[PDB]
């Protein structure tokens, strides 16, 4: 079965069988679409197809299917799990791994790059301590002093679940969140109940509106444990606008590396539950999301008073103007300081380009249309008017529950 | 089966059980979702009648009176004889404003139940199709108070004698070819512009010519008819406070009439039901105005506010594309024009959402489509889960008419 998608500003259509190949389940039905829901041990029994299937791919793509090479590592692996009940990826099976998880994130809108990741082995990891070093070397060499370059760290695998390893924070990097007791909030507020814990746990907290949270990091189901990253290590950008100089006054800043550390990697059915990640800030995600959700910094209307605009009247789109000029802010800022930042028009674009491509070379190319459209200036990216269909493939990345929401305290 | 719907702007968690009610198919399945594609007899009859009748006598609490059984048997007994039958007023109002509450497009759902419906069931040519379209432009346009309006034609038959309004919307601007390879006036429109004067109209070649209607009845050949200019209203778009913005030449109607779809009640389908309501700012500034498809003047608005045009990276799009909805919504409310912003619009939506949850147990509601082409994190619907399915009575799309037409 083949699935034609359009896109509607030029007329473009193409064709998908790459879905055929989509075991895992989308939440939908032919009765509902669960299209903008945001979230709709393992034995010796399924662990072998789950194996089989990703040995297959790889060896596909190495041209080496059916060989002897080929063979002989399905039945090694086969031993090794009736034997030991799980098993062990070469680096090579690894590396191709995570970048298909990549690939594969149908979320995701910078996924041209996805050939070009720098893979960190740490499964040779054991203590927290451990952990953090090997969380530093990530956020150096990602970094690289602003020219950022895409990295994923990948701890040992889940084992019987009681073992895991676990970064507790959702992001490497991300700023301390205080309610006040008249009720405001100091800080992000997204990061209020995960600051909280971090305090509990020991941290001493500066308590200002932009402090790095310190790393929360739990190795072989052990409790977790408290580090704070080398402030030398942590790049930040001074946020200040090009015309407007009262900008550099609302004392804004944010950190140069996007790195979401809370998701589950899984490759051959193997589960990776600590795989931190980055790759480089698509510019509204902090300018739009990360300063404007009324959920989280809310500048909007501070902004907006400094601009003088008629706020009497959401009809005089104050709002929407606001919101503009905090977004040419912030690719000004990292533009002037020389990190690594990209646009939404440019990204959205270079996105189509690579699932057209991915269309020709692969026949398919998975996209969450919800979450690829920009959230600011919708329609006037090409992604707005581009179907897409949207679908599982492994390896992939998979959220999963908050670790303090299901870890056993050992005390 | 009881699904729960999150808004994660603010913690609000509504439970959905309307959607156990769903009869048509969405085209997506558990192994794929489509949720953004644009287009995914006597006993199929009388169960689709039941349905219906069942579902209004409810709404009336006469559910299981001897009302609704007679009534049941009753078009029971037509169907048998007629193999077709026909709606009560009442049946029909309550069908036409149902449609509109179930259209999981439509951000403006909160109307619903004041919808003006105007039978045109004894319709029987174009020229009288016209005096309906004419009568409902003028009693939806109010002088600029805008009041929601659908006029129905009588239902299909045979499919032989389908009447059909030819034009996508009651007031549209006619596109044209250039020799210069490139395209005067509204370029979605320059394909129906030919076939209008394939059919013989005058085109006064301009970038805003509204279209004629092209009226088609029981299957016949279409026919021209052009609007009364002077229930026409259109609007001067000016900028308030960039005052070159008048040279840009714009302007645009302020009647949106949707008029290609297929209205399904109770299995009769009516494939000739121009509807309208009031402009959502953003549909002229940021669709109309901006798409790439479309008048495609941001540059030129761009040039005119002097903006580095350099890189895509100064957001001089964003820029321009804000002052540009400005003016739409600074023009339309000084004319005195009902028009509704993105912003109040989708908090409108929001209220609605929890009113249908609240009174009928869920909302169905297609998020690709209720979040705006603009500024979409900051209107209150983008951090809104929606359910998307498909409830009947409903507005259904349908093929255009030049592709079908026994001519
Ligand atoms: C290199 C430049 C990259 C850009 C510009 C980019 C862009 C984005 C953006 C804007 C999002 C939306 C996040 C949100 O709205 O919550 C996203 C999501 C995502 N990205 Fe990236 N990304 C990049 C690199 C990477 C890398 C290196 C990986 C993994 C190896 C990755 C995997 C993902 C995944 C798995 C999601 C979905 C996360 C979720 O569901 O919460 N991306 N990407
Ligand atoms: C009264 C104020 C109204 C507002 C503010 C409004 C708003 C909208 C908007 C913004 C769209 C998106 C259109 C697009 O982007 O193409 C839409 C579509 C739609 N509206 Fe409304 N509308 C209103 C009245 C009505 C009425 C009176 C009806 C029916 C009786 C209706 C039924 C629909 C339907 C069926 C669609 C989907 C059409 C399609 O799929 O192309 N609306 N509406
Ligand atoms: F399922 C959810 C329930 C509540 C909140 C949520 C927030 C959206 C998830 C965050 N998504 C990742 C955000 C992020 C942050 C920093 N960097 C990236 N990033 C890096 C590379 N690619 C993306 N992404 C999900
Ligand atoms: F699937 C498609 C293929 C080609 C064009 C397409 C355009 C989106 C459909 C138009 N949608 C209606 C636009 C419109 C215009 C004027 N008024 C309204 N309107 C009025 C009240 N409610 C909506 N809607 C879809
Ligand atoms: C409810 C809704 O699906 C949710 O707010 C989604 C919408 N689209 C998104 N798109 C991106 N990139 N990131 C998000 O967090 C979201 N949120
Ligand atoms: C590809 C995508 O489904 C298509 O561009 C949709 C997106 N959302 C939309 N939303 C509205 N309101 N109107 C539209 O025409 C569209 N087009
Ligand atoms: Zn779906």
């Amino acid at each position: 079965r083949f699935l034609k998608v359009k896109n509607w500003e030029t007329d473009v259509v193409l064709t998908d069988t790459l879905h055929l190949k989509s075991t895992l389940e989308t939440g939908c039905t032919e009765h509902i679409c669960m299209g903008s829901i945001m979230l709709p041990v393992r034995t010796k029994d399924q662990l072998f197809p789950l194996a089989k299937e990703f040995l297959d791919q790889y060896y596909s793509s190495i041209k080496r299917f059916g060989s002897k090479a080929h063979m002989d590592r399905l039945e090694e692996v086969n031993k090794e799990i009736e034997s030991t009940s799980t098993y062990q990826l070469k680096d090579t099976e690894l590396i191709y791994g995570a970048k298909h998880a990549w690939r594969n994130a149908s979320r995701c809108v910078g996924r041209i790059q996805w050939s070009k990741l720098q893979v960190f082995d740490a499964r040779d990891c054991t203590t927290a301590h451990g952990m953090f070093n090997y969380i530093c070397n990530h956020v150096k060499y990602a970094t690289n002093k602003g020219n950022l370059r895409s990295a994923i760290t990948i701890f040992p695998q889940r084992t019987d679940g009681k073992h895991d390893f676990r970064v507790w924070n959702s992001q490497l990097i991300r700023y301390a969140g205080y309610k006040q007791p008249d009720g405001s909030t100091l800080g992000d507020p997204a990061n209020v109940q995960f600051t909280e814990i971090c305090i509990q746990q020991g941290w001493k907290a500066p308590r200002g509106r932009f402090d790095v949270l310190p790393l929360l990091l739990q190795a072989n189901g052990n409790d977790p444990e408290l580090f704070q990253i080398p402030p030398e290590l942590v790049l930040e950008v001074p946020i200040r606008h090009p015309k407007f100089d009262w900008f550099k006054d609302l004392g804004l800043k944010w950190y140069g590396l996007p790195a979401v550390s809370n998701m589950l990697l899984e490759i051959g059915g193997l589960e990776f539950s600590a795989c931190p990640f980055s790759g480089w800030y698509m510019g509204t995600e902090i300018g739009v999301r990360d300063y404007c959700d009324n959920s989280r910094y809310n500048i909007l209307e501070e902004v907006a008073k400094k601009m003088d605009l008629d706020m009497r009247k959401t009809s005089s789109l104050w709002k929407d103007q606001a919101l503009v000029e905090i977004n040419i802010a912030v690719l000004y800022s990292f533009q002037s300081d020389k990190v690594t930042i990209v646009d939404h028009h440019s990204a959205t674009e270079s996105f189509i380009k690579h699932m057209e491509n991915e269309y020709r070379c692969r026949g398919g190319c998975p996209a969450d249309w919800v979450w690829i459209v920009p959230p600011m200036s919708g329609s006037i990216t090409p992604v707005f008017h581009q179907e897409m269909l949207n679908y599982r493939l492994t390896p992939s990345f998979e959220y999963q529950p908050d670790p303090w929401n299901t870890h056993v305290w050992k005390g």
